[PDB]
């Protein structure tokens, strides 16, 4: 009658690696975001999981090949690493893009993604 | 390549868990889902991308399915009793079994070729 329990330490990370690989090959994606004239494929469900901003942006949408344009405040240079972060749990930035990424994150209303989150390699 | 050392790092130790909870939540509310699985005449809402990442059987059944409304009938090997805990595993990283259903679930896991069960206590025979 007792219960056997398994909690996988690797599963979440492997799922995420799988989804990121899909994104990079544009396999099984469902939304095209246009960010400052650049196309980015993603899974709306992953995006809406990370943020209320994308939740409201993507919940109703009932279209073949959905296409959502982000406003001018969101640039490609700031968004790219934030999209990749949603798929890896990792941000790795340099002097070139750190400001824009942080500024993008505040527009996309990501709580407490600030200066002080970052560390040195 | 980059300008400057890409040396400014942030790694989140909650991020993955958080995504997976959001996905499981989406699944249970049936919001932002995209496939309906029919298993022994029962319906399960899910995300094809998530199934494809967890299961080789689902990968190969689902890659190239571009259509919006998607219903997928699983064969008779897949029972509701053996699949239920597996779908939940896929969505939470946790598998809870007893003597009553273990064989049925394990058998179903081999058929689906479910990933990330090898570090478990369970034999696959």
């Amino acid at each position: 009658s007792p219960m056997y329990v398994y909690e996988s330490t690797v599963h979440c990370t492997n799922i995420l690696l799988g989804l990121n690989d899909q994104r990079k090959k544009d396999i099984l994606c469902d939304v095209t975001l246009i960010v400052e004239r650049k196309e980015f494929r993603a899974h709306r469900a992953v995006l809406a999981a990370c943020s209320e901003y994308f939740w409201q942006a993507l919940v109703g949408q009932t279209k073949n090949d959905l296409v959502v344009s982000l406003p001018e405040e969101v640039t490609a240079r700031g968004f790219g690493p934030l999209l990749q972060f949603a798929y890896t749990a990792k941000l790795l930035l340099s002097r070139e893009n750190i400001r824009e990424v942080i500024r993008c994150a505040e527009f996309l209303r990501m709580h407490n993604l600030e200066d002080s989150c970052f560390s040195f390699l």
